[PDB]
C-alpha cells in the first residue's frame, strides 16, 4: 500500500481539506483505488452530541454514523463511501485503548501513550486503509491521511508521534507528507518565517515534508519559493501554492498544472501498482469529466437565484452539504449559482412589527428567487416562515425542494391551505393531539435505506431524473413521519407520495401533481451528491429554476456523449 | 489554600517522591494540615489490571482501591488516609471527560484538550485538595502535587498545560514549584547543561521553578549552584541538593538544614494560615519524634536478620510496602534491618537436583535468619517452599509473621505437620475437593474492615502490642479464607485464631499458643505502617527477632516519655 | 535607572520602531529624561559601507557617524541627539570583544559567547544609557531598547541571552518588556496561534513580556485579547493594539488611550524618579504640543503638492528622512502633504524617444507641483533631468529647495542658463577641467558643523525662518563644493550665498535674490527635523508652496501662544 499525509501550519483554517481530497482526486486520475482518513484532535467520539451551531453540520454516512462534517469533502472529491472508522478522533482512540486496558488485553503491563497508544493509532490507520471504499471491492492503493489541528499543539502531539513511527512501519517510498503553511503578506511583502518556524516544529517531532504547500494572498514570488526551499528539504518545484482560483473545483487542475502529481508518481513509485487497462482508462475518463464540469463553470453565461429558507442561516457551515449539492448540480446546468440566505423567522407576520427592515430583506429574497429550498432545519423555531415560503411556491409556479423538515413543511402547508385545517402543525406541538400532521417513528431512523417508487407514477418529474430505475438508496436523520391516516387525503387532493419505504407505511418522497417542479424528500439527498454525479432532487431544483428541466431529463447536459 | 508542585528532569527515576512527601512531612512540622496528589502520565485507570511484575505492588487504600504504588510513600511520610481520587492518571481523566461528552454536559460544544480537558484537570486538583485526609476533619492547608513522567514528554503535555493555567486559577503567593533535575558527573566534573536544557523545556510550557533540586552523585560544588542559578530564576540558596545520606528517613532533615522550608514559609506566605496552638504544638512534637526515629537509626548498634520468603523476590519493588513496614518497626527497636531475599521455590526438595547452588543459598538464608516472614505472595508457585519455611519456624522457636498467603501457609503447614493430613493444600488445587484447606469468599474482600479479638485471649503477644484495644481496622485483598469446618480442630490443637471478623465466621488473625512469636494475619498490615506508628504485626516480628518483645510491649521504646 | 525592551514577533517588519520611540515619546509626557538604543542583528559595523539601494538612507548623527536609518525615528519622536554608540550591531560587538581578546584584557582565559560576550552586551547597554542625550546634561531616567530581528533567529540569540541576564543585573521593577506579535486575519477570523508559538519561543530564552502589542489588520476582538492573555503572563488590559490610524503621529495618543502608560507608571514604579517642577511642566507642555500637531493633521483642510525629483525614487526608503522632514513641516502649515515621486532621468530629452510614456508622467508631476525639491541624490545619473527641474522653478516662480546635490544642481543650472556657459558640469566629469562647477574638499565633510549668515543679507527669506539668529548648526555628507573662483560671479548675478562656513571659503546656503522661495543648502537639513520643531529649509518650502510663507515667519502657526 501507499500513503500521503496532509498536515501542518502556524494556524488552524489554513486550507488542508482542499489540498487533501483534491490530492486524492488526482490519485484517481492515475486510475488508482483511493481512500481517505481524517484525524481529528478534538475529544468528541462522534458528531451525534455536537449541536449544529458549532462544528457545523452532522454529516451522515452510508453506515448512518454522525461523523465529522469534513468527511463529506472526501466523498464528493473521490466518489467513495467512507465508514464511521475513517474519522479518527482523540476521544475515539483514548476510548479504544482504555477499553482494552479494562478488558486486560495488555496482559497486565502498564499502558503508556508511547508505545501503546501510538501503536493503536498506527494499527487503526493500517486497519482502515484496507477497507474497500471504492467502485469495486478491492482494497485501496493510496490512502490520504489528513492530520487536523496544527503540529506543536498539545492536542495533536499523540498523532505526530504515531505518524513518525508509521514512516518506518510503512516504508519510505510508500509514505509521503504534504505540509500546508502560511506566507503572510504585510507591507506588500511575502514573509517566509512562519513556514521556517513551523518546519522547525515539524522536524522536531520527526516528520519530514516531501512537499510544502502555501496559503498565501498572492502568487508566491520566485524568491519566496527559493527562500522556503533553502530552509526545508524540498526542491523549489515542490513548494506548491493554492492561490485564488475561479472556484474550489479548479484546485485539482491547479495542483496538476503545478506538477504536483508528476512528483508523487516518482516519490511514491506508483509504477509499482499493477493496474488493469479498465482502471487506467477510468482514470483518464475521470480527468476528462473533471475538465468538463470545470469548463462548465468558466463557460457559465447565466445565473440561477435560489432562496434557501431555514433557521439561523447566518451559521453558513450548518448548511454546508446543501450548498455543495447545489454547486454540483449547477455545473451540470452550466449556470452560475446565487444562493439567497433567508432567516425563516424574518418571513413571519410578527417580524413586521418587531424588526421590519430585515423582514423586507427576507421577503425580497423570496420574491426574487427562481427556486425555493427548505433545507431540513434543526428544531421548531423557523417553521411559521417556512410555511409561507412553501405557500409562495405552491400557488405561484416557482420550483421547490423540501428536504426532511422541508417535506414536513410542504405537507403542513398543503394541509393548512388546500385542505383548510388551519390548526394543523408538526407532532412537535404534542398537546394539540387531534391536529398533529406527523407521527413518532424512533425504530431515530438513520443511514442508507432504500426507497421504492409507487408503480403507477410514470408522470413524475423526479422519478424521470432517477433514470426510470425501480428504487433509490438514501441517507436519513428523522424521528417524525407524516401521519399515515392522512396520506390518502393528500394523495386524493394531488400531493402524491411518489416514493415510500419497503413496508409502504413511510412517506419518503412527495411530488405535487401538475406543478413545474414541487418536490420534497424525507431523506437528506445532499449527503450523496457527488461532483460528477449530482444528487437528483437538487439537479431538478436547479434545472427547473433554469427553466431547462425537460432537456436535462432528455440528456442535453451529460458530460460525455 | 496553598499548593506545591514537584516535577521535572531530563530522566524518569530522578528522585521526585522523596522530594515530594519529604517536603510534605516538613509542611506538617509547621503544624499545617497536609495532603498529596500524584499525577501519573500512564493510561491505566487503576492498578487493579496491573500485574505485580511491572509497576510493582498494588498498594491498597482505606477505600480499598488498587492505587499507584507511590501513593503509599505519602501515607507513611505525612500520616494521612488518601482516596482513589488522589491518584490522577491519564486514563482516569480522559475517561471522565469522555463520560461528560456522551452524557452531553458540554451543551453540544466540541470538547477540546484545551480548554476543556485542562479545565477538568484543574477542577480535579482543587476538588481533591478539599478532602480532609488528616487527623481532624478540616480541609488541608497545603497540597503537594507530584507530576510524574518528565516535562516535554508527549504523555505529560496535558498536565503542564493544566498546571500552567492553575498558576492563575490559584494565585502566585498560593502556588509554588520545585523542579527536580540532573547534574551528571563525568570525568569527575559536575555538568550543569541537562538542567539548563530541561529548564528551557519547563519555561517553554510556562511553569517557573521557585526551587531547583538536584539529583547528583556528589555534594554540588559552590560553582555548580552558581552556574544553575545564573541560568534559572532562583537565588543560589534555592538550588537544593538531595545527596547521599545515611537513610531515606533523613531527607526531610537534609531539606530543612538546606533552609528549604525557611524559603517556602515566605514564598507561600504561610503566616496567613490561622493555626490554633494545638496544631502549632503538634507540629513541633512531630519534628521531635522525627528527630527521635532518625537518631534511633544513627544510634543503631546491632543487626536483626529477617528472611523474607516468597515468589519472585528478584522483583524487589513487588514487596515495597513490606520492606517499609520492616524499616519503620526496626527504628523503634533501635536495630539495623537486614532482609535476606529468598525465592520460595529454591527451598523445594526438587530444586536440589534442578539448581543445587541456589538451593543451598536459599537454605543458608532461612537457617541464618533471626525471624521468618512470608509476605502475602501472588499466585501458587512458591507455596511448597513457603510451607518448609513455616515448618522451620514452628518447630525451632524462630519468630514468624505470615501475611495473607502467609496465614494460608501457616495453616496449611500446621495442618500438614501437626494434624498429619499430608494431602492438604490451598483451595487453588480445586479438584482434590475433600482436602482443600480454604473456602471461596468473593463478597474479592477489599479495603478497611474491622477485626475483633476473641474475648478470652488475654495471653496473646499480638493483642498486647495493639494496647489491649477491643478491635483493629486493616486492609484486605483476599478471595480465599481458611475453611470454618476445620477451625475448631486448629483451635483445639493450639493454632488459636485470636482475631475474627464482625460475623465470627472469617479467620483474620492466628497466634500459635506457647511459641515466642508465631503470628499470621489474613490482612496486609504493611498497608497501614507509618514512620512514627509502626504496624503492630511487623513490630512484633522485629522485636522478637531482637529478643526484646516483652520490653517493647512494656514500653521501653516509645519516642517521647 | 529604568529600562524598556521592545522586541519580538513571528516576522520581521511587524511594527517595532513606532511602538518603541512612540512609547519613548510618552515617557517624555511624564517629564522624564529619555534615551533609546537600537540593537541590530546584522553584521555591518556601520552604514558607511551600505549603499542606499538596500537598508536605505545612511542617517547622519550630530557626531557624523553613518548609522542605522531607524535611529532617526528616535531623534524625531523624543527630541534627542544620539551617538554612534546608540546603534549596537552584531558586527560592532563581535569586533569589540575580539579587540579585547588580542589586547589580552581577558587575562589569558578562553573567551566565550556566554558569559563574556553576553557581559559585553550588558556592559554596552548600561554604558550608553548613562550618556545625556537630552535638553539638559543629566543622565536619562528611562532607556527604550529595541531588539531588531525576531526572537528565535540564530542572528538574535546572543542578545536575548544578554537581555535575560540584564533582567537580573538591572532589577525587576527597573526593567520591563513589550513584545510585538502577529494576529493574522484569514477567512475573516483573527488567529492567536502565531502569538502563542512566538511567546513559547520568548519564554524558552527566558524573557517574560509585561505587555503584548499586536500587528493586526483590525481592531482586536474582545475574545482575541482574552485568548492571548489566557496564554501569556499579562492582564487583558496589557494586550495593546497598534491598529490603522489617521497618521503615524497619532500612535502615541493611541497607546496612551489604550492605558499603556498607566501600566508602565506602576510596572516601572516611576514615582521613584525625583523630577523637579520644571520637568513635570515641560512634560505636560510636550503632550499639549503633540495634541496640537496631531490636531493640525485631522483639522487639515487643503493639499500642498511637492515634486521630489531624484535618482531611483522607486526605492522610497532611500529618501526616508526627506519625507519625514516634509511631514513635520506640513503639520505646522495645517496642510495635507502630497509628494509626487519623479525619477529624474525620466525628465531628460533622451527619455522622450526611449520611454515616452513615463517621460510624460514625470513632466506632468513637475508641471502640477506647488513646489520642487531636489533631495541630495547619490551619484551622477539623475543630474540632467534635475537641471531641467531647477530651471522650471527658477524661471516660473515655483517654490524650490535643493539639498546637497540639489545646491550643486541649483548652481549648475543658474550657471548653465543665467551665465550662458552651457558646457558647465559637476566636478564628477573630471577630464573637462576648465568648466567644472565644483572643487574637491575631502578634509568627506561630515557631522554637525556651524554655518554663519553673511552680515548684509537682512532681505533673506531663509534667515528670517531661523529667527534672525547669527548662526545655525547642521549635518553634512559632501566631497564637493562650488568652486570659490566663480562665487563672486554668482553673487553679482543674484544667486546670493546667504550662508558660509567659519572660514568663509565654503558654500553652505544659497538664496536667489527676488524669487518667492528658491533656496538650496549644501547640508542635509532633514537630519535635524523634529516633529515639534520642523527643519527651517523644509518649513519654508511647504509654507511657500501653500502661499503662506510670510505668515509662518510672522508667527501665525506656532503651537502655543
Ligand atoms: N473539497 C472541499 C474542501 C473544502 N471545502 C470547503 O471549504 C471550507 C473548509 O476548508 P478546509 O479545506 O477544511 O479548510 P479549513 O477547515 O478552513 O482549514 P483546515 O486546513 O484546517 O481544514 C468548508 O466550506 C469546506 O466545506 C469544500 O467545499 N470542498
Ligand atoms: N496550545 C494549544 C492550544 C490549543 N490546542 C487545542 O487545539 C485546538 C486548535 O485550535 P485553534 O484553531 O488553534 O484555536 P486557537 O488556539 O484559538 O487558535 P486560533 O486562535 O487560531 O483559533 C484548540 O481548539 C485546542 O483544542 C492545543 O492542542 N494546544
Ligand atoms: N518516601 C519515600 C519515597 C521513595 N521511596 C522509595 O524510593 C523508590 C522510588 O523513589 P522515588 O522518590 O519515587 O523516585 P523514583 O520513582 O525512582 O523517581 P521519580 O522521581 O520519578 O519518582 C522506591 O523504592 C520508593 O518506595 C520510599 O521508600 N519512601
Ligand atoms: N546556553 C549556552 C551556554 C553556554 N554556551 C557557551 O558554550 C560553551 C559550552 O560549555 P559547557 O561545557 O556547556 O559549559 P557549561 O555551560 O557550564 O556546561 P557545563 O556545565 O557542562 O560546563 C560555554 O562555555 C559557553 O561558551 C552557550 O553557547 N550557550
Ligand atoms: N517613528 C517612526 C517609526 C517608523 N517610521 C517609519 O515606518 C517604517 C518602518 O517602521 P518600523 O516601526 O521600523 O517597522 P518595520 O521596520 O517595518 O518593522 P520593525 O518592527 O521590524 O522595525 C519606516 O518608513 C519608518 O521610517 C516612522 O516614520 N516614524
Ligand atoms: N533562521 C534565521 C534566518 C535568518 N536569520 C537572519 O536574521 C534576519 C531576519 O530577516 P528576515 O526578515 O527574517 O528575513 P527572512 O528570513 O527572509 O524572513 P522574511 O522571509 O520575513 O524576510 C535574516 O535577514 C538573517 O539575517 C537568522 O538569524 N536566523
Amino acid at each position: 500500500m501507499k500513503y500521503v499525509v496532509v498536515s501542518g501550519g502556524v494556524i488552524s483554517g489554513i486550507g488542508k481539506g482542499v489540498l487533501a481530497s483534491s490530492t486524492g482526486m488526482l490519485m484517481k486520475t492515475l486510475g488508482l483505488k483511493v481512500t481517505s482518513i481524517k484525524i481529528d484532535p478534538y475529544m468528541n467520539i462522534d458528531a451525534g452530541t455536537m449541536s449544529p451551531l458549532e462544528h457545523g453540520e452532522c454529516f451522515v454516512l452510508d453506515d448512518g454514523g454522525e461523523t465529522d462534517l469534513d468527511l463529506g469533502n472526501y466523498e464528493r472529491y473521490l466518489g467513495v463511501t467512507l465508514t464511521k472508522d475513517h474519522n479518527i478522533t482523540t476521544g475515539k482512540i483514548y476510548s479504544h485503548v482504555i477499553a482494552k486496558e479494562r478488558k486486560g488485553d495488555y496482559l497486565g503491563k502498564t499502558v503508556q501513550i508511547v508505545p501503546h497508544l501510538t501503536n493503536a493509532i498506527q494499527d487503526w490507520i493500517e486497519r482502515v486503509a484496507k477497507i474497500p471504499v471504492d467502485d469495486t471491492g478491492m482494497e485501496p492503493d493510496v490512502c490520504i491521511i489528513e492530520l487536523g489541528g496544527t503540529v506543536g499543539d498539545i492536542e495533536s502531539a499523540p498523532f505526530v508521534e504515531a505518524l513518525r513511527q508509521f514512516q518506518f512501519k510503512v516504508g519510505k517510498e510508500n509514505f509521503a507528507l504534504i505540509h500546508v503553511s502560511l506566507v503572510p503578506v504585510i507591507h506588500g511583502e511575502q514573509k517566509t518565517k512562519p513556514t521556517q518556524a513551523a518546519i522547525k516544529g515539524l522536524r522536531s517531532l520527526g516528520l519530514v515534508p516531501d512537499m510544502i504547500a502555501c496559503r498565501c494572498s498572492e502568487t508566491l514570488d520566485k524568491p519566496t519559493i527559493d527562500k522556503i526551499a533553502m530552509f526545508c528539504h524540498v526542491g523549489p518545484e515542490q513548494v506548491v501554492n493554492v492561490h485564488d482560483v475561479n472556484s474550489t473545483y479548479h484546485v485539482p487542475l491547479l495542483l496538476l498544472e503545478q506538477k504536483m502529481i508528476d512528483y508523487l508518481h516518482a516519490r511514491l513509485k506508483l509504477d509499482e501498482i499493477s493496474l488493469t487497462e479498465e482502471e487506467k482508462q477510468r482514470g483518464l475518463e475521470l480527468l476528462s469529466k473533471w475538465k468538463a464540469t470545470t469548463g462548465n463553470f468558466d463557460e457559465s453565461m447565466e445565473t440561477v437565484k435560489i432562496a434557501l429558507v431555514g433557521k439561523y442561516t447566518n451559521l453558513k457551515d450548518s448548511y454546508l452539504s446543501v450548498i455543495k449539492a447545489l454547486e454540483h448540480s449547477s455545473m451540470k446546468c452550466r449556470r452560475k449559482l446565487d444562493i439567497k440566505w433567508v432567516e425563516a423567522t424574518d418571513l413571519e407576520p410578527e417580524a413586521q412589527e418587531s424588526n421590519k427592515t430585515k423582514f423586507h430583506e427576507a421577503w425580497n429574497m423570496v420574491s426574487t428567487a427562481d427556486g425555493i429550498l427548505i433545507p431540513g432545519g434543526f428544531g421548531v423555531r423557523g417553521t411559521e416562515g417556512m410555511v409561507l415560503a412553501a405557500r409562495w411556491a405552491r400557488e405561484n409556479h416557482i420550483p421547490f425542494l423540501g428536504v426532511c423538515l422541508g417535506l414536513q413543511i410542504a405537507t403542513i402547508e398543503f394541509t393548512r391551505s388546500v385542505l383548510g385545517r388551519k390548526d394543523s402543525h408538526s407532532a412537535e406541538f404534542y398537546p394539540d393531539i387531534d391536529e398533529k400532521n406527523h407521527v413518532v417513528v424512533f425504530m431515530m431512523r438513520l443511514g442508507l435505506r432504500p426507497t421504492f417508487f409507487q408503480n403507477e407514477t410514470e408522470w413524475s418529474q423526479i422519478k424521470k431524473l432517477y433514470g426510470d430505475v425501480s428504487e433509490v438508496h438514501e441517507r436519513h436523520r428523522h424521528r417524525y413521519e407524516i401521519n399515515p391516516k392522512m396520506v390518502d387525503e393528500l394523495e386524493n387532493n394531488g400531493l402524491i407520495f411518489v416514493g415510500k419505504d419497503d413496508t409502504g407505511k413511510r412517506c419518503e418522497i412527495l411530488e405535487l401533481k401538475n406543478h413545474p417542479y414541487y418536490i420534497a424528500t424525507q431523506y437528506h439527498p445532499e449527503y450523496t451528491s457527488k461532483v460528477l454525479d449530482p444528487s437528483k432532487p437538487f439537479l431538478g431544483l436547479v434545472a427547473a429554476s433554469a427553466g431547462i428541466l425537460q432537456d436535462v431529463i432528455e440528456g442535453k447536459y451529460d458530460l460525455e456523449a
